[PDB]
């Protein structure tokens, strides 16, 4: 299924911040009602893929929850319809193997095994004795940040949905394996499934069909990457300007996107 916000804006309700903690003052924001997301447009059609990306706390998580409906769209209109998977930034782990960690109601061979290769996780699991029957408890902590991410992807992906928002997978240190992944699963796997990609790696702008670029929850582009290097050519060459951006840690990213948008107001 496609989705269109047009002229969408979102202010701060009580209760939305301590939600906001978990997948990652607010009573002052709320008591003066101040806007989290203002004037969003964006219109992704079936099977397109969306990168956001932004400056630090511009909303990006957000206009994730505003899609999922934990946060409401006060004015504009919201459309899409269908199952949606979210794949929070915080990757989580329940108790189980790695396989009944992936796998939701329904077990079904070809689909898991494609998943789990395409993830990336076959490099992961013929490291352990037991491969996808290990054992996991609680939180997976012996595991590494990239490993919860790839397993923690593993099950959002593996979920039938219409629609899927991914919000930031690709942050941790092992990023030769997050270039494999991204291309494997994001863009071959996933290529005809509509897809949202919260990002700070600019291969992935690229390679997009849509890119939101957010800033002190406002909208500083919508549009394609071939307009966005014509149309914000500032931006475009202070961040494509670099050898290896997408090679920098999230954080040094992150800093430099959040300097790049402050600068070129
Ligand atoms: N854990 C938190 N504690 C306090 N305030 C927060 C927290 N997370 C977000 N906020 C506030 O809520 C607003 C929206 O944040 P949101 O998480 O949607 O931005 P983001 O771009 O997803 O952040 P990040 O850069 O961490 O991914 C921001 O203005 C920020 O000030
Ligand atoms: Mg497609
Ligand atoms: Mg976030």
């Amino acid at each position: 299924t496609g989705i269109i916000m047009e002229n969408v804006t979102a202010f701060w309700e009580e209760g939305f911040g301590e939600l906001l903690e978990k997948v990652q003052s607010f009573s002052h924001l709320c008591l003066v009602g101040n806007p989290v997301l203002k004037n969003i447009n964006l219109n992704i059609e079936k099977g397109e893929m969306l990168a956001i990306t932004g400056s630090t706390g511009s909303g990006k998580t957000s206009l994730l929850m505003l899609i999922l409906g934990e946060l409401e769209a006060s004015e504009g209109i919201i459309k899409h319809s269908g199952r949606v998977s979210f794949c929070s930034q915080f990757s989580w782990i329940m108790p189980g193997t790695i396989k009944e960690n992936i796998i939701g109601v329904s077990y079904d061979e070809y689909r898991y095994k494609s998943v789990v290769k395409a993830c990336q996780l076959q490099q992961d699991i013929t490291k352990f004795a037991e491969q996808d029957n290990t054992v996991l408890g609680e939180g997976g902590v012996t595991l590494s940040g990239g490993q919860r991410a790839r397993i923690s992807l593993a099950r959002a992906v593996y979920k039938d949905a219409d629609l899927y928002l991914l919000d930031s997978p690709f942050g941790y240190l092992d990023v030769f394996t997050e270039e494999q992944v991204f291309e494997s699963c994001v863009c071959k796997l996933m290529a005809n499934k509509t897809r949202i990609l919260v990002t700070s790696k600019m291969e992935h702008l690229r390679k997009a069909d849509k890119i939101l670029i957010l800033h002190q929850g406002s909208s500083y582009f919508y549009g394609t990457f071939s307009e966005l290097q014509s149309l914000r050519p500032d931006f475009s060459s202070k961040l494509m300007g670099y050898d290896t951006f997408d090679q920098f840690t999230e954080e040094r990213r992150s800093s430099i996107l959040t300097e790049t948008l402050r600068r070129f107001s």
